[PDB]
């Protein structure tokens, strides 16, 4: 887990900065090969980076960004695998010709990652299109575990804002569970089928909460299959018990993906 600064070469231009800090590109000399990496650069703040690292250390799934390790040098640094096509929201804004079936394939992969996170009893707590990275046009991985928590053995929720991705019960009761990650996944789907548009455009946090309270929901993106819209809406079920878990969401996605795959072969 602890990497050697002298084996890491960082590009001086950064890939980006914002809420999440700074991300730089570099490469890291492995046992034999050299690996292109993305590096997130950072007192209770030292602890938050370590705590994110502690989470990622515990995860191993094809649809989750892999942590190479951490290094204390100029700054604390979290070194991750590189996703060349970058964040999914920025990619779809730039690539409007991306077909319906491809978008289904990408959000299915996200659901596979999340089903695994749910099984591991971690809550992500920041699931959004901006945190899905594209390794290829056909391979998405979840990242940014900065808010992620391991669930206690006795409860299915963590008790504590990107209000636009949050389920009512996060807003009402500060309660975060795999079910509220499913709410968040609905909005991520809405983002994906809207080619990376931000949700609830032009609305304030308070107005979104008010809209949700009256049972109103975002409408169907232009050209989004009804089956996918119906699934987003199921994700945004008010009642936490009746809202589907990721197993159910992943199965629904998988089966629809096979459907469209079969139609394309015809
Ligand atoms: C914290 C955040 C943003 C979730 N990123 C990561 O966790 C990353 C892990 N591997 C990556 N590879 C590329 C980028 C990338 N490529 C282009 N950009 C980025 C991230 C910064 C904006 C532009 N971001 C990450």
């Amino acid at each position: 887990v602890y990497l050697d600064r002298k084996l890491l070469t960082l590009e001086d231009k950064e890939l980006g900065s914002g809420n999440f800090g700074t991300v730089k590109k570099g490469y890291y000399q492995m046992k034999k090969v050299v690996k292109t990496v993305a590096v997130k650069i950072l007192p209770a703040l030292k602890d938050e980076l370590l705590a994110e690292a502690n989470v990622m250390q515990q995860l191993d799934n094809p649809y989750i960004v892999r942590m190479i390790g951490i290094c204390e040098a100029e700054s604390w640094m979290l070194v991750m695998e590189m996703a060349e096509l970058g964040p999914l929201n920025k990619y779809l804004q730039q690539n409007r010709h991306v077909k319906d079936k491809n978008i289904i394939e990408l959000v299915h992969q996200v659901s596979m990652g999340m089903k695994y996170l749910e099984e591991s009893n971690f809550v992500h707590r920041d699931l959004a299109a901006r945190n899905v990275l594209l390794v290829t046009q056909h391979y998405a991985k979840i990242s940014d575990f900065g808010l992620s928590k391991a669930l206690r053995a006795d409860e299915n929720y963590y008790k504590a804002w990107p209000v636009k991705w949050y389920a009512p019960e996060c807003i009402n009761y500060y309660k975060f569970s795999s079910k509220s990650d499913v709410w968040s996944f609905g909005v991520l789907m809405w983002e994906a089928f809207s080619y990376g548009q931000k949700p609830y455009r032009g609305m304030k946090g308070s107005e979104v909460t008010a809209m949700l309270e009256k049972g109103e929901r975002m409408g169907c993106p232009a050209g989004c299959p009804r089956e996918m819209y119906d699934l987003m809406n199921l994700c945004w079920t008010y009642d936490v018990e009746n809202r589907p878990g990721f197993a159910a969401v992943e199965l629904r996605l998988r089966n629809y993906y096979y459907d469209v795959v079969n139609e394309g072969h015809h």
